[PDB]
């Protein structure tokens, strides 16, 4: 049912680390610990999981990224990004230790933001100006609480390019909005990721599990 080729293997149940994550890129300092990644081991770091090879949708996808932040819950501009990126290239981590600024794409970002706290909002950008998280608009949002829960929450991003583009995002299976704005993945290859980046607080932003599928899940 899953894209095995554009997943997460089971984490916890590895035993053959550089076999079975062969098609991921771990970045800074994400760490695989008893059987979660964590992207923010320690004070002041980044981390990021990027799928090496590019994805092109067939008729629809679907991706799910079950993550956690554990251990801290106060003020921070720590937070944690899920990308859907296309074009070129370079190696900085400047934005939520995932991309440059300038970059070409979709980021969904938890964080606190500076007006709606405690939150999802999601940001396109066409390669051609730096976003600045403060003053940029993004283009959809809710409020979320994720700091400092054991108990993960589910990111499921749908997008089907048959039905005008459609792209659903739910937060523990309950919409957090929906949007035809993004129209990039229905024709062209493009990069898919996580990253994050925390303070000396040292909240834990940590990946469980991802799943891709090649169509729209009941
Ligand atoms: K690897
Ligand atoms: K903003």
């Amino acid at each position: 049912k899953w894209n095995k080729g554009y997943s997460l293997p089971n984490l916890l149940e590895v035993t053959d680390q550089q076999k079975e994550l062969s098609q991921w890129t771990l970045g800074d300092k994400v760490k695989l610990e008893e059987g979660r990644f964590v992207l923010t081991p320690g004070k002041n770091t980044k981390g990021s999981l990027w799928l090496k090879p590019e994805y092109s949708i067939k008729d629809a996808m679907t991706i799910e990224w079950t993550f956690r932040s554990f251990g801290f819950r106060g003020s921070t501009k720590g937070g944690l990004a899920f990308w859907l990126k296309q074009g070129n290239e370079g190696d900085s981590t400047e934005l939520f230790g995932g991309s440059s600024k300038k970059f070409n794409g979709l980021m969904i970002l938890l964080r606190l933001d500076d007006k709606l706290g405690e939150s999802v909002t999601a940001y396109l950008n066409d390669g051609t100006k730096d976003l600045d998280i403060e003053s940029s608009p993004y283009f959809a949002s809710c409020l979320f609480q994720y700091q400092d829960s054991m108990v993960p929450s589910t990111l499921r991003l749908t997008y089907n390019p048959l039905d005008n583009h459609l792209l659903k995002l739910q937060m523990d299976n309950r919409v957090c909005f929906q949007t035809r704005k993004v129209k990039f993945m229905g024709s062209s290859p493009f990069r898919i990721g996580t990253s994050a980046i925390n303070d000396a607080s040292k909240e834990s932003f940590e990946i469980l599990k991802m799943k891709l599928y090649d169509g729209v899940i009941e």
